[PDB]
DNA sequence: TTTTTTTTT
């Protein structure tokens, strides 16, 4: 896709551009999406030079009412992705769709940062496998990634446990100041190259830990929610798909509905179910079994599957 | 690894250096890891001046995006640790993995607060026998800290017991808030020397009775939570694993699965088990033999193993 | 040990120093023990005045980390006793440690308000003969203190009956609320003079009929965990042993292990077997002989034991 | 928006 160097031969100064792309912005999308507002607060960008700039973006795509069949065209890229189990594949149309959000929530060892892992390497694949030659970004907010894992799932997939090491991009976010820093980040790498998959293993860890004590919380999910948006703006803008490993909190409301099952419920308000596009919740079956059902996608409808978590990833 | 003294060199002053360093902060680390709302809650400390004491920190070190070897490297240094007994220590993988959580629980004498005596003297070993030259910190929220086991169980590991003694370090924890005021404490003399291995024997005891009477939960949870997070920094930032001992609950609700064994169902609600690297379930067998059980681990996929808790500590 | 007075020298008003002593605070490591949230809930006491309270006392003594040596040598006043026979009391390494919990329990008739009894009488006594020169506290929940048998068991050691039975100190807990405010009570007397030993018998008899009808449990259990901590918190401070008397219940559930022997699984669910140092269960044996055994310790590991309950109280 | 607790006979 093109960069913010096309516009460079607009009538625009090469001056400022270099001061654009310090700000943030890496390509044209990324300029037609961005608010005047926050554009004049780059601290050297003058009004009618974002004028300018804007005219000149609109200048090479526009974005005006497409039909509806043209948008049924450009979305046949979508390129979605397999999971590792072909009944959970099944049961979500491919696997995870490209350029939309899939969180996976569930209480404790319930195959959610194992589903990431094998993500990780059933991406380096040829397109006709379910993923296809994409390089992965993996943000880790409580540690537990492991390389090894990742050899030895590949191996399992008969791919060179280096090669598929050499095409991840591991980041440690410390608290979510600097969880949010990371994305701002990322979209410059992700402007150039092959990107398919960017990895948020427990997106909300660290916002619970530092906007804690209600009458602090309204802060708390706004922050959020300027990261979900900015999250899903890179998602549709790149062609990536976006996987979010979410928690859950028991609720001592009451037994009602249906009055068990506790491990339910996940962290994160209304704010993190309305943003996100796919739901999946992962349960506990019976001796190594676990059951994932599906709550919320736009695509299907609504199902039940059973996995296994072996020593090849997510299976059967 | 470098303190907060190599950044009073990049246009610091030596004023409030010292004032970080009494509001916690001993390393680089630390400040890289610490928010901005909270440097700037030290009570003397400028938003200015914390933006340029967060820039100096940002030059020593940066924190992008290694591919993934350099993290399989940097990972190479992992330190395992041996509990004594080969069978579970096959289990685990070499044992107690460092920078990382490890909770075990289980019924009454099933001597998980024999494991960690035990720990206490495997730690002070050559690297090529499970653990290397180490100090080790212990915090007893209960008390049964007994040193004549540490020296005994010493002996039968021909080491010196003075020796041993020498390079332990207790504290007794009164109430949950002097528990967590240790950790912060702890910051500084982890910061220099050689800490391997940290013990917390029943961190939720002082939990379960500071805040008591359902309405008053989340508040305990949340305390609890900011606890861990605490715990999982130092772990990761100072190549230190941390040893947790649990305890255990009865379920009333029914009996289903597997309507027995009741000696399971840890304490401390989800907030503990996602926080939790590995758990490890210790329970009562036959004569003077216990069977461990591994749930939880990032690493290896579930397993059994039977142990003796004998006169040289954990062993078979 | 020092007082709450010594604090009074130090910017502390004499005002609520009253207030604080009401309040059940006696010492300085009681006040080091406490809690703001619990100081702040004397009604009459301020945040900022508990600040200052706080401050004065860590003035006196600190809580750091002792290394491990210092611990050993803290406890060498640890101050066994004797329990009235020779093989019971190598069978503990000496008999009733102090500053800690043991818990005795079995079956009627099987041994355990009597050796309570004899326990009063075997520590007026020269520390080189078990005991050592300390008064004695006796809070019972059945009744069936019988002074008695107090003064015939000490003929049996030729100690002068009414000197013993002038350094008791006999307390009737009519409910289990009652109880509770006992020993806060008790923490004052406590504070003066030379208390060596604390006996509870059956320190369930009253919360067994307090909290009746499950749906009521968890509040009986929290009460029983509050009074426990309280006990140990006390036992630690003021270099005392504590002596609890169990009971007993039939498990209906099956015959298995070893399908006989109903005379054992204590009543107190777990929240009594983790907070409890020493376990010891009496088994009635052959004629008028009895079993001791020994399930949980911290120092031995294990063993079995005969005892007669003669005239002179426990005996061989 | 946030957060689990607890055996009996
Ligand atoms: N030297 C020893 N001294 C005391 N007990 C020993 C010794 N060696 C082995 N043991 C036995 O090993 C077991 C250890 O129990 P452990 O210390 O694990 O209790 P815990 O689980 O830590 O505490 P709790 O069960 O009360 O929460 C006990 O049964 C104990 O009697
Ligand atoms: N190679 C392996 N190493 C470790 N565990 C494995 C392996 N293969 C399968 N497992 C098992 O699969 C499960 C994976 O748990 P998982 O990694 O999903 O925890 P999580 O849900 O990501 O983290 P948490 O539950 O703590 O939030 C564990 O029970 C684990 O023991
Ligand atoms: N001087 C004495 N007076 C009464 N009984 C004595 C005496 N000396 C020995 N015994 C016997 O020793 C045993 C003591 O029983 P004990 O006092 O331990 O009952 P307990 O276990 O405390 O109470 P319960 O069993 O009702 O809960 C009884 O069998 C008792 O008859
Ligand atoms: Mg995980
Ligand atoms: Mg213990
Ligand atoms: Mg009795």
């Amino acid at each position: 896709i093109l960069s913010v160097d096309e516009l460079q031969n607009y009538g625009i100064n090469a001056s400022d551009l270099q001061k654009l792309k310090s700000g943030g912005i890496y390509t044209v999308n990324t300029v037609l999406s961005t608010t005047r507002r926050h554009l004049c607060k780059i601290k050297g960008l003058s009004e009618v030079k974002v004028e300018k700039i804007k005219e000149a973006a609109g200048k090479i795509i526009q974005v005006g009412f497409i039909p509806a069949t043209v948008q049924l065209d450009i979305r046949q890229r979508v390129y979605s992705l397999s999971t590792g189990s072909k009944q959970l594949d099944s049961i979500l149309g491919g696997g995870i769709m490209t350029m939309s959000i899939t969180e996976v929530f569930g209480e404790f060892r319930c195959g959610k940062t194992q589903m990431s892992h094998t993500l990780c390497v059933t991406t380096q694949l040829p397109r006709e496998m379910g993923g296809g030659e994409g390089k992965v970004a993996y943000i880790d907010t409580e540690g537990t990634f492991r390389p090894e894992r990742i050899k030895q799932i590949a191996e399992g997939y008969e791919l060179d446990p280096e090669s598929c090491l050499a095409n991840v991009s591991y980041a440690r976010a410390l608290n979510s100041e600097h969880q949010m820093e990371l994305v701002e980040q990322l979209g410059e790498e992700l402007s150039s190259g092959d990107y398919r998959l960017i990895v948020v293993d427990s997106i909300m860890a660290n916002f619970r830990v530092d906007y804690c004590g209600r009458g602090e919380l309204s802060e708390r999910q706004q922050k959020l929610n300027q990261h979900l948006f900015k999250l899903n703006r890179l998602a549709e803008e790149f062609n990536v798909a976006v996987f979010l490993t979410n928690q859950v909190q028991s609720d001592p409301g009451a037994s009602a509905l249906f009055a068990s099952a506790d491990g339910r419920k996940p962290i994160g308000g209304h704010v993190l179910a309305h943003a996100s596009a796919t739901r999946i919740l992962l349960r506990k079956g019976r001796g190594d079994e676990r059951v994932a059902k599906l709550q919320d996608s736009p695509d299907m409808p609504e199902k039940e599957c059973v996995y296994v978590i072996g020593e090849k990833g997510i299976t059967d």
